[PDB]
């Protein structure tokens, strides 16, 4: 058994939990802005190599478009203060084939 049984900080909870927001936002304003009636998922890799195919404004200084787990869990709270403002510039879709059709109905569980 286990005697000095160390678990992890309270506080931390919050600073993932900040990261997840943030994570989601970028797929609603990215998805938004493509005219769908989804979330549709950033890619960060992708769009890290060409910084072209969509643009994000609403950003603080000194700063520059990456994962919502890059930014110290100061600037964390800021764009989600900010946030409301943040945009998204859908200038093409990144290439990729489409998927075939398979099985309709999105749920969880």
């Amino acid at each position: 058994g286990s005697s000095g049984s160390s678990g992890m900080s309270v506080d931390a909870v919050e600073i993932e939990t900040l990261r997840k927001t943030v994570e989601d936002y970028f797929c609603f304003c990215y998805g938004k802005a493509l005219g769908k009636s989804t979330v549709v998922p950033v890619p960060y890799e992708k769009m890290l190599r060409d910084q072209s195919a969509v643009v994000v404004q609403g950003l603080p200084e000194g700063v520059a478009f990456k994962h919502p787990e890059n930014y110290d869990l100061a600037t964390l709270k800021w764009i989600l203060e900010n946030k409301a403002g943040i945009s998204f510039i859908i200038k093409r879709p990144f290439l990729e084939p489409k998927k075939h059709v398979g099985g309709s109905g999105p749920s969880s569980g």
